[PDB]
């Protein structure tokens, strides 16, 4: 564990964290896909064998011996809002059961469900509370990536608004 488990927020592209491992908002069928999942294909493309899994789950592949946890979200195109909401905080707690069984001490993480899959939705604080619920009971270094200068804003007072 980290001694002092932290969350923190960067804007920058994931594929340069600084982090032991990195979680993809990955498709469920493995694709190299659209932003961040297209990052991660770029930088990592070796962990994308056999990567597929369904909604709301999340499948470890390692690049080398860095992990890459495929985190799959839903798309609030195809899911009501109820089911959506269910399977976005599925995922997020299949991420938190993979950073344990890692025992990694830091983990690069996106908000999933926020770009493309969120169906023309401002999904920052419904997909921010999912992480924080899956990630808080975990004793990694949590470091959020976003790529809009507002976000980042709003992500980084919802952190410090809890310490
Ligand atoms: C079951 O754990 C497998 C594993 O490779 N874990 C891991 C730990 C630290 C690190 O920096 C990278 C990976
Ligand atoms: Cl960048
Ligand atoms: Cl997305
Ligand atoms: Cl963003």
């Amino acid at each position: 564990g980290a001694m002092a488990p932290s969350y923190r927020v960067k804007r920058m592209d994931i594929a340069k964290n600084d982090e032991e491992c990195v979680v993809n908002a990955a498709n469920p069928r493995g694709l190299p896909g659209d932003g961040v999942c297209k990052a991660v294909y770029k930088k990592w493309p070796e962990s994308f064998k056999n990567s597929a899994t369904p909604v709301g789950t999340a499948k470890t592949v390692m690049c080398g011996t860095y992990p890459v946890i495929h985190a799959v979200g839903p798309n609030f195109s195809n899911y009501t809002e109820s089911e959506g909401d269910r399977e976005l905080a599925a995922a997020y707690r299949e991420v938190a059961k993979e950073v344990t069984r890692l025992g990694v001490n830091s983990v690069a993480i996106p908000l999933l469900s926020t770009g493309v899959y969120s169906g023309g939705k401002d999904r920052l604080t419904q997909s921010l509370n999912h992480l924080f619920t899956a990630m808080d009971s975990t004793d990694a270094d949590v470091v959020i990536y976003c790529r809009d200068k507002e976000w980042e804003k709003k992500i980084s007072e919802a952190i410090q608004m809890r310490t």
